[PDB]
């Protein structure tokens, strides 16, 4: 049946219907910190989330979605190892069952609690739908959430979540500031990948955080709390619901810091 993250449709299974599964530039991978270049032409990243409009929050029974407004300039992520202005369209998590996982990548092979995606997409391509069709048609902003103090930034995601705990729901969830969710520095890995659900597609130039956000044990247990599936279908907790790591295969993982 649909992929998701069980045992009989889990990663393990989606090369059966998504071929590229097993392709050249998949993600996520393991960050080898004593392997990774140290590249100084590498440009300091340029997020520009002030004018950002959320318009929605949706369960879309594999991760919960936070749409924004992606019909103008309004938030963008220029510089880094980006040419020309992307736009941020959503951003969802991936969340482990036990604090000592969760995230997609891992540095070291560490893994942390969850790992956040912002995800944008080139406007020089005019929507969504043609971007990803193109090798830099991507840029996938990734942070690594580690079980600590509370962000008060997330506070407001969290509170939400009761109103969408199944598959189909949705919510309006306006005025609220992606800048609260971002570490103080925007020390970076990068390297070229994938979409790591289905489709993945090889349409993404992933920038990953070197510096983790902390969030309470409270506040990621009501990550827990959401279902899989629909209402009035079995109860199937959403927990792990992240890819293991690809081989990196020919590729190089670029660092913005020493
Ligand atoms: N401007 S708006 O009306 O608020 C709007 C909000 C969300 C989406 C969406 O989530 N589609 C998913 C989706 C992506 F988020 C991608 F990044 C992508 F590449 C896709 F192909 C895709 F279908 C589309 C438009
Ligand atoms: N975890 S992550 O790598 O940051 C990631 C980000 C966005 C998407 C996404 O937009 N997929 C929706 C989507 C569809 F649901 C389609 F049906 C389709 F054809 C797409 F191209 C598509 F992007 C998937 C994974
Ligand atoms: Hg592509
Ligand atoms: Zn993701």
């Amino acid at each position: 049946h649909h992929w998701g993250y069980g045992k009989h449709n889990g990663p393990e299974h989606w090369h059966k219907d998504f071929p590229i599964a097993k392709g050249e530039r998949q993600s996520p991978v393991d960050i080898d910190t004593h392997t990774a270049k140290y590249d100084p032409s590498l440009k300091p990243l340029s997020v520009s989330y002030d004018q950002a409009t959320s318009l929605r929050i949706l369960n879309n029974g594999h991760a919960f979605n936070v749409e924004f407004d992606d019909s103008q300039d309004k938030a963008v992520l220029k510089g880094g190892p980006l040419d020309g202005t992307y736009r941020l369209i959503q951003f969802h998590f991936h969340w482990g069952s036990l604090d000592g996982q969760g995230s997609e990548h891992t540095v070291d092979k560490k893994k942390y609690a969850a790992e956040l995606h912002l995800v944008h997409w080139n406007t020089k391509y005019g929507d969504v739908g043609k971007a990803v069709q193109q090798p830099d048609g991507l840029a996938v902003l990734g942070i690594f959430l580690k079980v600590g103090s509370a962000k008060p930034g997330l506070q407001k995601v969290v509170d939400v979540l009761d109103s969408i705990k199944t598959k189909g729901k949705s919510a309006d969830f306006t005025n609220f500031d992606p800048r609260g969710l971002l570490p103080e520095s925007l020390d970076y890995w990068t390297y070229p990948g994938s979409l790591t659900t289905p489709p993945l597609l090889e349409c993404v130039t992933w920038i990953v955080l070197k510096e983790p956000i902390s969030v309470s044990s409270e506040q990621v247990l009501k990550f827990r709390k959401l279902n899989f599936n629909g209402e009035g279908e079995p109860e199937e907790l959403m927990v792990d619901n992240w890819r293991p790591a690809q081989p990196l295969k020919n590729r190089q993982i670029k660092a913005s810091f020493k």
